[PDB]
DNA sequence: CGGCTTACG
DNA sequence: CGTA
DNA sequence: GCCG
């Protein structure tokens, strides 16, 4: 088992679901307390279990696995022996974890904001609604739409959304394309949002595209919120039809020049941990700097041209993983 | 011990 | 600060 | 929290 998540296939569904869930609770709780290193180790240990070919049934099977030390091994041991881990259950029922989880779920609220509200004594969404002076416009939108945004987006929802985005994109710039990215591209059947990547085959024609797209979607009455109600990324709330009604859905739109499209597709397809691990691998093992725009050799001071995700894995000396196997 | 992904709004 |  |  390799140490980096980008060195092994990780399928969406696997054989250690309960074990990985528990470790991810501890990861999430570590992030709520600002311990990014502990969050990373618990996420990586969870991801190792997702990559295993069969269930862990005995503690000895953790021998030699990367990112399993005393703490993660004890969590697994207790789950194997008792079906519950006391530390995990204590986190689950703690007021701090439940409130930080509730608050950071709000669109526009991160750990720092949630933690300040927590320290001020706030605990529920209604507490926030009673103090609208504490809220940015973005947070007001996230709070108002919180119930709809807590409902999973379905794969059936995605196709109808892509068609309306393509229609607006086609009027904004004929020939521009829309690619589904994010978790749905990795094979997920539900999601917290829908992620799209937009480009145009003629380099440079995509400049200034996203404002044109957003103002067309807004004129059609489809945008419940966006930040610009020049930019290349838009995190918005869409109005999506339902039976006899509609529901709010988060949609992320990103524009990239076609020269950068493989890097942007790779970055925005995720998973988040897969990309962190891939960029760490690139820098630490290959001495190359990877981001959503390109791959930089800092010694030659040169960028790698890529025509495909396959190109990028080859540049990094990694076996290619299709999106479905990037579910780290 | 240092390190832990990276850039745009 | 937020977002991905 | 774990790796190198
Ligand atoms: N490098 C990097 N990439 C990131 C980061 N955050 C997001 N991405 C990339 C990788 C992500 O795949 C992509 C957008 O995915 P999401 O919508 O944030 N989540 P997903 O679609 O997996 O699941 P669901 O929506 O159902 O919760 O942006 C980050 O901090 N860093
Ligand atoms: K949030
Ligand atoms: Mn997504
Ligand atoms: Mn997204």
């Amino acid at each position: 088992m390799p140490a980096y998540a980008c060195q092994r296939p990780t399928p969406l569904t696997h054989h250690n679901t309960g074990l990985s869930e528990a470790l991810e609770i501890l990861a999430e709780a570590a992030g709520f307390e600002g311990s990014e290193g502990r969050l990373l180790t618990f996420c990586r240990a969870a991801s190792v279990l997702k990559a295993l070919p069969s269930p862990v049934t005995t503690l000895s099977q953790l021998q030699g696995l990367p990112h399993f030390g005393e703490h993660s091994s004890r969590v697994v041991q207790e789950l194997l022996e008792h079906g519950v881990c006391e530390e995990v259950e204590r986190v689950r029922r703690s007021e701090r974890y439940q409130t930080m989880k509730l608050f950071t779920q709000i669109f526009g609220v991160g750990v720092k904001t949630a933690d300040r509200w927590y320290r001020e004594g706030l605990r529920t969404l209604d507490d926030l609604r009673e103090q609208p002076q504490k809220l940015t416009q973005q947070q007001k939108a996230g709070l108002q739409h919180h119930q709809d945004l807590s409902t999973p987006v379905l794969r059936s929802d995605v196709d109808a959304l892509q068609q309306v985005v393509e229609e607006a994109v086609g009027q904004a710039l004929p020939g521009a394309t829309v690619t589904l990215t994010g978790g749905f591209r990795r094979g997920k059947l539900q999601g917290h949002d829908v992620d799209f990547l937009i480009t145009h085959p003629k380099e440079g024609q995509e400049a200034g595209l996203l404002p044109r797209v957003m103002c067309r979607l807004q004129d059609q009455g489809l945008i419940l919120y966006h930040q610009h109600q020049a930019f290349e990324r838009s995190f918005c709330i869409f109005r999506l039809p339902q039976p006899g009604s509609w529901k709010a859905v988060r949609v992320d739109l990103v524009v990239a020049p076609v020269s950068q499209f493989p890097f942007a597709l790779l970055g925005w397809t995720g998973s988040k941990l897969f990309q962190r691990e891939l960029r760490r691998f690139s820098r630490k093992e290959k001495g190359l700097w990877l981001n959503s725009h390109g791959l930089f050799d800092p010694e030659q001071k040169t960028f790698f041209q890529a025509a495909s995700e396959e190109d990028i894995f080859r540049h990094l000396g990694l076996e290619y993983l299709p999106p479905e196997q990037r579910n780290a």
